[PDB]
């Protein structure tokens, strides 16, 4: 197991435009096109971020390629900011991965509200961690995602994800 795998577990894998957990246009392996409404505006969001005219329709190469750009630039962003590079840096490669799964499902801004959760992982507290996590609209709204990024950080192991 690793980020890519893992990610890969938990946002599946589909080759047309289809909408995520949030009713969001999505493709490939969670790759987020747009928040707008509109299959258009999804449509060349997707042209643009592949550099064909698609049609809706990928490729499992293309999907595989925007999924790696993806899990680089969640990577890249956390060290560029200054709340999550120190915990982050305090981490395990397996917990790192973890917090990597969460910022990939929700970006920098869904996880502002992680303040506490963020203090208890950079103390190593990890049952209390794992119960602070919990208290979130992340894990009311994606439970069985959760429980499995909860026991990575709680463990520091892949159990949850086999
Ligand atoms: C950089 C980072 C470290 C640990 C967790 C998370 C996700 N949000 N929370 N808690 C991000």
């Amino acid at each position: 197991m690793n980020i890519f795998e893992m990610l890969r577990i938990d946002e599946g894998l589909r080759l047309k435009i289809y909408k995520d957990t949030e009713g969001y246009y999505t493709i490939g392996i969670g790759h987020l096109l747009t928040k707008s409404p509109s299959l258009n505006a999804a449509k060349s969001e997707l042209d643009k971020a592949i550099g064909r005219n698609t049609n809706g329709v990928i490729t499992k190469d293309e999907a595989e390629k925007l999924f790696n750009q993806d899990v680089d630039a969640a990577v890249r962003g956390i060290l560029r900011n200054a709340k999550l590079k120190p915990v982050y840096d305090s981490l395990d490669a397996v917990r790192r991965a973890a917090a990597i799964n969460m910022v990939f499902q929700m970006g920098e801004t869904g996880v502002a509200g992680f303040t506490n959760s963020l203090r208890m992982l950079q103390q190593k507290r990890w049952d209390e961690a794992a119960v602070n996590l919990a208290k979130s609209r992340w894990y009311n709204q994606t439970p069985n995602r959760a429980k499995r990024v909860i026991t990575t950080f709680r463990t520091g192991t892949w159990d949850a994800y086999k």
